[PDB]
């Protein structure tokens, strides 16, 4: 592998798309590697980590309970609802909805939770309240994945998303238990977690949320480190590439390979 920056460049030229990337020390917030870190990218499903952050802040404040059962109707469901479509009769707890959103990328679960936090405008207000003045959610699932060229809606930057994920996981803005829960939901990702582990060297920690949208948009926010520890936040977004899903996945994996190969840095 080339050095990470060189691999990222190669990825842009092979994908004919824009890559944005940041590697950040989880403990200190040190930015180690940055590429287009201040450019906008569609969040896609990665927004669901922030969403569950807002939910947990409500729980901490006594305005919400993870146990609270939410009942919903079929008319409420949107495209890709693998868990929520199974519980029309019996409902799902707020905590179950969070797990379905982060671990199983359930879109209707995400919308149900969005309802509880004041919708896209409420989640955006929450971002401002934790000092993220860049990330914005404007739409619900699934329109938020539209990824129109140049459209600022539903976007973040690698730098903002990394800083925000660090704030949610470690800054004591959330309670100890809530920080632990948000981390655990990312540890439990079923969409990409088990696949990533299958290709990581022994000893490497992974927790993640992945996202996918239109026009090539792909992304991952992750915690990664050797010695079974979450040492770094890695945020990678791709946009405006015509490439196959498989090659987008491979290119993201290649940037990861470069990070691992050149870790001691
Ligand atoms: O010397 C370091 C290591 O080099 C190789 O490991 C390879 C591994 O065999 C390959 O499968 C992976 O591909 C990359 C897999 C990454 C998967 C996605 C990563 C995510 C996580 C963070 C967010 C972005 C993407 O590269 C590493 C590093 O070369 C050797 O196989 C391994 O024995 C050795 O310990």
């Amino acid at each position: 592998s080339p050095q990470p920056l060189e691999q990222i460049k190669l990825s842009e030229s092979q994908l004919s798309g824009r890559v944005g990337m940041i590697e950040m020390d989880l403990a200190s917030g040190r930015t180690l590697t940055a590429w287009r870190a201040d450019e906008r990218f569609p969040m896609m499903c990665t927004f669901k980590v922030v969403l569950c952050g807002a939910v947990l802040a409500r729980v901490d404040a006594g305005d919400e309970q993870l146990e609270r059962k939410i009942h919903y109707r079929q008319q409420d469901l949107v495209d890709y609802s693998p868990v929520s479509e199974k519980h029309l009769a019996d409902g799902m707890t707020v905590g179950e909805l969070c797990a379905a959103a982060i671990t199983m990328s359930d879109n209707s679960a995400a919308n149900l939770l969005l309802a509880t936090v004041g919708g896209p405008a409420g989640l955006t207000a929450f971002l401002r309240q934790i000092g993220d003045n860049v990330t914005r959610l404007d739409r619900w699932e699934t329109e938020l994945n539209e990824a129109l060229p140049g459209d600022a809606r539903d976007t973040t930057t690698p730098a903002s998303m990394a800083a925000t994920l660090r704030k949610l996981l470690t800054s004591q803005r959330l309670s100890a238990r809530s920080q632990r829960q948000l981390l655990q939901w990312m540890v439990d990702d079923r969409v990409a977690g088990p696949l990533i582990r299958s290709v990581l060297p022994a000893g490497w920690f992974i927790a993640d949320k992945t996202g996918a949208g239109e026009r090539g948009a792909r992304g991952i926010v992750a915690l990664l480190g050797p010695n079974n520890k979450a040492e770094r936040i890695v945020v990678i977004y791709l946009r405006d590439t015509p490439a196959s899903m498989a090659e987008r996945n491979q290119q993201i994996a290649g940037i990861g390979a470069a990070l691992i190969e050149h870790w001691q840095r």
